[PDB]
């Protein structure tokens, strides 16, 4: 019944008004955003690794919102949120201008049907909504195993000025020890690790 017990206390409700994030976290320090952080392993791996940092993740999959409660619970973080809310309305309505270290998107749905390439959560619009929540030199890191959806990343990402690519070869990035190592990867392998990364920085426009 973890939804249940700990709801209550790492829950945050969805609400028409902007989040203070020195009232929710009891304290000022670095925020980063995981949106559709499924059961939460990689949410609740870099809370513990991070005591001195605030984390909220988003998540609409409610089962995943409970094993992540479950886990962050036993693992005693005091610097977790999480929220059962389309992240879309979450970013419009309660996260404000310029207030996040960095932002996570790993494995969002991939859509492989070209049918539905326009279900893919990062598009323009999407990507430049994440840059507003950003503080400059904030990231976005995206990670994904589906080339396609890789390449559609990077086609997104390079066209919105304010965004820098953190690849030195103008694509991807290495893994950062952020994100953890999935299933998806072969790290190492002859033919790549199979979980493309891309991470890009927020900094002034160009233009
Ligand atoms: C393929 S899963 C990856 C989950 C997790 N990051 C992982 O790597 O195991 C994609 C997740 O994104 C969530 N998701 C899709 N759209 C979302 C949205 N608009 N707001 C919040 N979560 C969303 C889904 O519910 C799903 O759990």
């Amino acid at each position: 019944h973890a939804l249940e017990n700990y709801w209550p206390v790492m829950g945050v409700e969805f609400s028409e008004d902007m989040l203070d994030f020195p009232a929710l976290f009891g304290r000022e320090a670095p925020v980063t955003l995981e949106i559709g952080f499924g059961m939460g392993a990689s949410l609740v791996a870099m809370a513990k690794d991070r005591p001195e940092q605030d984390f909220l993740g988003i998540e609409v999959h409610s089962p995943g919102v409970g094993a992540c409660l479950a886990s962050a619970h036993e693992e005693g973080l005091s610097n977790l949120r999480v929220m059962c809310h389309d992240a879309v309305e979450v970013l419009h309505k309660m996260i404000p201008d310029n207030s996040l270290r960095m932002v996570q998107l790993f494995f969002p749905d991939p859509w492989h049907k070209a049918r539905h390439n326009k279900r893919r959560i990062v598009q323009v619009p999407f990507a430049e909504l994440v840059k507003s929540k950003l503080q400059l030199g904030g990231v976005f890191h995206m990670a994904t195993d589906w080339e396609p959806y890789a390449e559609h990343m990077l086609e997104v990402m390079s066209s919105i000025d304010g965004y820098k690519n953190l690849s030195e070869s103008n694509d991807y990035v290495p893994r950062p020890a952020s994100r953890p190592v999935t299933k998806f990867e072969q790290r190492g392998h002859r033919l790549g690790h199979g979980v493309w990364d891309l991470m890009f920085e927020r900094v002034k426009l160009e233009h």
